[PDB]
């Protein structure tokens, strides 16, 4: 038994910036896509390189799995 991460995101027209308040994976999803990233580890991750007007979903999650639920945001133009 255990307390799983909390996170909040804001998309801006690139990046998006993820806040955890915290083996812990931030889950990037696109549509087919999904990239897993590694954060070093309350920080903030950015991910980048991303296209505008598209919709991401995040999840963030301790690996050993509980899936966070989504958080979704469309990128502005
Ligand atoms: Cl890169």
């Amino acid at each position: 038994s255990f307390e799983p991460p909390e996170f909040e995101i804001v998309g801006f027209t690139n990046h998006i910036n993820v806040m955890v308040k915290f083996s812990l994976v931030i889950e990037e999803q696109s549509e087919g896509i999904v990239k897993k990233h590694k954060p070093e580890i309350n920080f903030t991750y950015i991910i980048d390189k991303l296209i505008p007007n598209t919709n991401y979903c995040v999840s963030v999650y301790l690996e050993h799995v509980i899936k966070s639920p989504l958080k979704c945001t469309l990128l502005p133009p």
